[PDB]
């Protein structure tokens, strides 16, 4: 039906947009996975568990791609003054210019993608998936 | 802006079924992968590159896929009359009646998560989406 499509079609763009993000994201050093660790540190600093939750990922995949950002001078991990066990990925300068570059890179992506739709259009299906978003997250955890 | 948002918003839809997918299905034994091997060989057999391909995996991903769901007797490997190395995985009896109820807790989730919307409204969104789809597909291949 109508209903299972719609998710259906949800699952089989995130596929053809997370390959050609990928290749992308290529030119910049960096895999999909990599530019969300930035796009997530770039507001502020996130904790391993946190990362690997929000974009449900393997501990040792969250593991490698912060090892990687950090031996590219990306992301830096912070630890309390007092207990230094506690870690946080901090995102550098270095690394707020990646992701600046990567988010240009989406954006012409995602004008290229939407571009048989008018900003109404955009719009009217972006305010009805806010909505599928909420309650699948609701239900998922 | 507003198209970036659709996309990083579909992205974030995507993650959460195929969490809560992974879970539901898991009672069928099958993982989310599994089960869209299931889904591709339900109207016809197909190559193992069609599988990688279609849904983005590793060849090594859809092997491992096609021997669990070979060893449960879901699929079975089709050889060529006279070329053996010919190889169609197409899908067994048990196979389709498992899908099947794959299916049924698909249509369920879908409902579940759509639930807000109108028949209406969830014909506006498939629609105008269904040309994203399009787009990304002739971009990324
Ligand atoms: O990707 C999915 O979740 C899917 C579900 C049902 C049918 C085709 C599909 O690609
Ligand atoms: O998942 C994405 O592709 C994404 C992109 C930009 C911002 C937040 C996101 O989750």
């Amino acid at each position: 039906e109508n209903r299972i499509q719609i998710m259906s079609t949800i699952a089989k763009i995130y596929r053809a947009m997370s390959r050609e993000l990928n290749r992308r994201l290529g030119e910049l050093n960096l895999s999909y996975l990599d530019f969300l660790v930035l796009r997530a540190t770039s507001d502020g600093p996130k904790t391993m568990a946190y990362l690997a939750n929000r974009y449900f990922v393997t501990q040792s995949a969250i593991t490698a791609s912060v090892d990687k950002l950090e031996e590219m001078g990306l992301v830096v991990r912070v630890r309390d003054r007092e207990d230094r066990r506690k870690i946080l990925i901090e995102i550098t300068e270095k690394g707020l210019e990646t992701f600046n570059k990567g988010i240009e890179i989406y954006k012409k992506l995602a004008n290229e993608v939407t571009g048989d739709l008018s900003e109404d259009e955009v719009i009217l299906v972006l305010d009805k998936i806010s909505k599928i978003l909420k309650r699948i997250e609701e239900i998922s955890q």
